DNA sequence: GTCGG
DNA sequence: GCTGATGCGCA
DNA sequence: CCGACGGCGCATCAGC
């Protein structure tokens, strides 16, 4: 938080662009500026100082001058005052309500949590869950509870099949002290990039975790991806419900998978751009040599995380050093 | 909104 | 009833 | 001045 005041500003602007203006590239432009400024090891004294940073341009430098001078931004004060903008922004905080649903709701006079629960009939399954757990989903998960959650997932998965490998990635793996949710990567020897797709590989793990009442609600579920809600067991105080994502990936692509889902978000954006800046298209499933004409070769062999870094000549970075 | 064509 | 069109969330 | 900025699995539902 050397520059927390400025990064907060940029993030609020990013949010407005995505949620209200539905201008996704501006949204990303703002998050990119916020990321480069949060990594900047000095306290910013002016817009021109920030303008030296890649991702920070003319308009943001000026916004930075104003904030530094006035401690606020006029544009954001107006937005906050605007009823439509404010309400649309707010509704998107519900999991399942995006920019489109939010705007539609607001145009119909539906603009509060209260309005939402008064209109359950206009909500789909995922949005009802989102509404149901509104507060819970905005809470962080303390590492101590993440460790507890880890134990249960790994142990129930073993129970289904001793050769499954489940790895909790995301902020947890980076060693964060709180996480926004739990992301689990799942593998099994019988599922590889060749394979045949024998179904229920993921279903078996979801069913079991449901069986021990750890998973409490499903938002989406297919043969490779589960998105749902879970809760640690408790006269004592009930734990908050939490978001859990489970992804089943071909075993021979484990490391590209783990690398990607260990993140961060911006870090993986940073990784792919620089990747092509050395003749590779690193993605979530493979690393391939690229081509001037546009041909990416077959997936290079990968047997470790580090293996991936070597290819792309980045200084190795531990899970912890990947937040952006 | 920003940066490299 | 079906499905092409679109929305959502997401490292 | 201008255009690229990553893409996909899964759920819903308007328009047939
Ligand atoms: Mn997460
Ligand atoms: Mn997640
Ligand atoms: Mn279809
Ligand atoms: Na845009
Ligand atoms: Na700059
Ligand atoms: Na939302």
């Amino acid at each position: 938080t050397l520059n927390g005041g400025i990064t907060d500003m940029l993030t609020e602007l990013a949010n407005f662009e995505k949620n209200v203006s539905q201008a996704i590239h501006k949204y990303n432009a703002y998050r990119k500026a916020a990321s480069v400024i949060a990594k900047y090891p000095h306290k910013i004294k002016s817009g021109a100082e920030a303008k030296k940073l890649p991702g920070v341009g003319t308009k943001i430098a000026e916004k930075i001058d104003e904030f530094l001078a006035t401690g606020k931004l006029r544009k954001l004060e107006k937005i906050r005052q605007d009823d439509t903008s404010s309400s649309i922004n707010f509704l998107t905080r519900v999991s399942g309500i995006g920019p489109s649903a939010a705007r539609k709701f607001v145009d119909e006079g539906i603009k509060t949590l209260e309005d939402l629960r008064k209109n359950e009939d206009k909500l789909n399954h995922h949005q009802r869950i989102g509404l149901k757990y509104f507060g819970d989903f905005e809470k962080r998960i303390p590492r101590e509870e993440m460790l507890q959650m880890q134990d249960i997932v790994l142990n129930e998965v073993k129970k289904v099949d001793s050769e499954y490998i489940a790895t909790v990635c995301g902020s947890f793996r980076r060693g964060a002290e709180s996480s926004g949710d739990m992301d689990v990567l799942l593998t099994h020897p019988s599922f590889t990039s060749e394979s045949t797709k024998q179904p229920k590989l993921l279903h078996q793990v979801v069913e079991q975790l449901q069986k021990v009442h750890f998973i409490t609600d499903t938002l989406s579920k297919g043969e490779t991806k589960f998105m749902g809600v879970c809760q640690l067991p408790s006269d004592e105080k009930e734990y908050p419900h939490r978001r859990i994502d489970i992804r089943l990936i071909p075993k021979d692509q484990y490391y590209c998978g783990v690398l990607y889902f260990t993140g961060s978000d911006i870090f993986n954006k940073n990784m792919r751009a620089h990747a092509l800046e050395k003749g590779f298209t690193i993605n979530e499933y493979t690393i391939r040599p690229l081509g001037v004409t546009g041909v990416a070769g077959e997936p290079l062999p990968v047997d470790s995380e580090k293996d991936i870094f070597d290819y792309i000549q980045w200084k190795y970075r531990e899970p912890k050093d990947r937040s952006e």
